């Protein structure tokens, strides 16, 4: 059927026909929704997924049944026939990788999903080889502030005891170290891979601010160690335009956000190490990094310096003191030069590109769970957005963290 | 359907698991192709639809007082059987009737205010068969559920639905609620969200005020008659200006707002009945107010008028201007409310209350049905434990249910 989604806020109505080509599982039945969970090949199950893609792809082009269509479709077959696989054309990569973006429900960033630089790293056989790539990448989307979108993509899977894998999470990152105490010193969502980076022989500077080493995976082998050159990794000092006493608490986080851990599908094919990047929202910094209690967790101090009353949660201090720090976060990345998105704007973005994909391609799939911003929600226009969610393909998807498959 | 699903919270790690989900009733609006969860809104019962929903509710009260099986559930069951061939319909005892009000609450998805549903006053109103006698019962309704500030949940239950013409309905979607008025200029005074109802009130002789708090009148429908109008006695409603515990120039803002947030226009199904006017009411969440009455542009949209006075920059949307003020203005609501010793709740008491009662469900029922679009407070969402809880969705019965205005559906006598 046709679905319809409206905007509470300006009563504008939208058609949904796209979700009619998916074909890949929500989470959900008639009977129960689940919206709000996080995690909810053979030549045979390849081809028709080869086929899916290279029809959707010729179609783009416009030359849906043309020679070079039938051409490629046959060729692709009789690969997946004599090899148990197949190889992307170069055309194909890119336009799979910006179509992984621009399917995927939970990015609010996706009106520039069309500008993104793909950089190619199937020859890749090692872990130096990662390492060379990933430089390349980081130099070039930081850009000395000027940030730029951009994804590496490393060789396909193939057996799966072969797996190219970034074991980082994000490309940069910080450390976390668990104290005698039983605290942490650092970013706690990363005691345990910073852990491994120890047992494998880094040296930790055990500060709240180390930039992790990177630990890569080539062609199944055990992972190694690299040090990102240091002058590649750009960072912002925090400080806040008002309280002078801001820059004291020590802040500072990283100018580039690069996710490492997802696996790319494109036709039937997994690209297990394919990190992309772009740049921040505000929010992602200054509301869950720094405020998530299970992550730096710096409410409290904060809070203490703006001399707010801290006994009763209802004189909203803990509200208070989020504004602040997230107004730090933009002033300071805006003082460096340092490309930064604030809530209100990306929002809005969103549903502009929300408005021009429902014109052009007859829907957009979108997470309404993950979309609103963590702070503010319904000052922003996507808090009173319907949103449909769907999967269409290609796309990224979780998988499984490296440690928990390896054998060495 | 997977006997048990699980949810997690990824703040503290903590894991249930749901098996309630399997007396799910109804439809969510999802599919394994498409989830409809930020879907706002995703001719009677015959006889042959009505007996196994009975019977349903029949054995979940029976099994709920211990007394499954029993003579007395065996013999409420024929009774209520016999009813059904002989009338078309059944009667609910009193206790059964309360059972069913408290439980359509337990079950109602989008309320965060759910650990208090064992205690709800229930008021069965349905001798009732004149508008002036649903005036009657709502202003004591009102009047015990304000308590002179000191709020009580409480519910008033109007005669079912029949044959689908002699319906009971309240026109007012809350009993408590201020007028809008569209001006000539394109401007509105009041609240811009009652314009449509307002004008309803005036075509039927309520003569308004015209000022930007105005209680609206009760239009009442009793037995699928034509609305009646009524004025609430002012001294049953319990207003509180709103100040500010530092910015002095906060109340000559001249906002204030109603104490009791009180739903009239939904519908509350109990073993296949159906009782289109269930006005029930408990106490606020400040955000309510603070965030949604006073800050969608939509409605009040206050926002800018309160950052000129703070001197804030609202030049960049990066200044985070909104979000300053947002903040200040629910200090406001919760500062206004508790010193005029009124009950209120602010969101982290809310959110963290409710994180309690649902881990309690899941250990005694089994689940707890919850949709994290609605429970998520509409500010600071991630600093309150919802933001980081699994939930799953599903319909339970008895439920409370939406149903379309009684203005596009009522014939005009
Ligand atoms: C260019 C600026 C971009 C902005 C401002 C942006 C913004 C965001 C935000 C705020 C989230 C939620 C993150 C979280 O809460 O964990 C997100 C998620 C996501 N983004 Fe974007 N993004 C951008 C670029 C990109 C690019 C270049 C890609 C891939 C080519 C991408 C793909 C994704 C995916 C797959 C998710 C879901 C991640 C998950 O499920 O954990 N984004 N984005
Ligand atoms: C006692 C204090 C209560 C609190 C703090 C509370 C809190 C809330 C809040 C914040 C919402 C979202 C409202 C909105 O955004 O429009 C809500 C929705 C709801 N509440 Fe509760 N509530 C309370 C009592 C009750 C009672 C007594 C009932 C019924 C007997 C009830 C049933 C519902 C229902 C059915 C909804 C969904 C409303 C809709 O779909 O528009 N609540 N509640
Ligand atoms: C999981 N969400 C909460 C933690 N946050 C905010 C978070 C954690 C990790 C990791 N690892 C990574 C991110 C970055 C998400 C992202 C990706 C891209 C391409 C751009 C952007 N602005 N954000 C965000
Ligand atoms: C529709 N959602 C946003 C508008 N809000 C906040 C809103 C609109 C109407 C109406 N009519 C009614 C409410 C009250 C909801 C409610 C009910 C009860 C029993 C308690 C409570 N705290 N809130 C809230
Ligand atoms: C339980 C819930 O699904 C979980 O906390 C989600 C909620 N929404 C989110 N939204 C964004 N953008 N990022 C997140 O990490 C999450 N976490
Ligand atoms: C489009 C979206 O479903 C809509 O704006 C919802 C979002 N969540 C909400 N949550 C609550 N409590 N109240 C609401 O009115 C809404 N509105
Ligand atoms: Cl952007
Ligand atoms: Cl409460
Ligand atoms: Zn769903």
């Amino acid at each position: 059927r046709f679905l319809k989604v409206k905007n509470w806020e300006t009563e504008v109505v939208l058609t949904d026909t796209l979700h009619l080509k998916s074909t890949l599982e929500t989470g959900c039945t008639e009977y129960i929704c689940m919206g709000s969970i996080m995690h909810p090949a053979t030549k045979d199950q390849l081809f028709p997924l080869a086929k899916e893609f290279i029809d959707q792809y010729y179609s783009s082009i416009k030359r849906f049944g043309s020679k070079a269509h039938m051409e490629r479709l046959e060729e692709v077959n009789k690969e997946i026939d004599t090899t148990s696989t197949y190889q992307l054309k170069d055309t194909e990569l890119i336009y799979g990788a910006k179509h992984a973006w621009r399917n995927a429900s939970r990015c609010v960033g996706r009106i520039q999903w069309s500008k993104l630089q793909v950089f190619d790293a199937r020859d890749c056989t090692t872990a130096h080889g990662m390492f060379n790539y990933i430089c390349n990448h980081v130099k070039y989307a930081t850009n000395k502030g000027n940030l730029r979108s951009a994804i590496t993509i490393f060789p396909q899977r193939t057996d799966g005891k072969h797996d190219f894998r970034v074991w980082n999470s994000q490309l940069i990152r910080y450390a976390g170290y668990k104290q005698p105490d039983g605290s942490t010193l650092g970013d706690p969502a990363n005691v345990q891979f910073t852990e491994i980076c120890i047992q494998q022989g880094w040296k930790p500077p055990r500060g709240r601010f180390d930039v992790l080493p990177l630990l890569l995976q080539a062609n199944g082998n055990d992972p190694e160690l690299f040090q990102i050159p240091p002058e590649l990794v750009l960072e912002v000092p925090i400080r806040h335009p008002k309280f002078e006493w801001f820059k004291d608490l020590g802040l500072k986080w990283y100018g580039l956000p690069a996710v490492s851990n997802m696996l790319l599908e494109i036709g039937g094919l997994e690209f297990s190490a394919c990190p992309f990047s772009g740049w921040y929202m505000g929010t992602e910094i200054g509301v869950r990094d720094y405020c998530d209690n299970s992550r730096y967790n710096i409410l409290e101090e904060v809070a203490k310096k703006m001399n707010l009353d801290m006994r009763k949660t209802s004189s909203l201090w803990k509200d208070q003191a989020l504004v602040e720090i997230n107004i730090a976060v933009l002033y300071s990345f805006q003082s460096d030069k340092v490309t930064i998105v604030d809530h209100h704007s990306a929002t809005e973005s969103f549903i502009k590109h929300m408005e021009n994909e429902y014109r052009c391609r007859g829907g957009c799939p979108a997470d309404w769970v993950w979309i609103v911003p963590p702070m503010s929600g319904s000052i922003t226009p996507v808090f009173h957005q319907e949103m449909l969610n769907y999967r269409l393909t290609p796309s990224f998807e979780y998988q499984p963290d490296p440690w928990n498959t390896h054998v060495w």
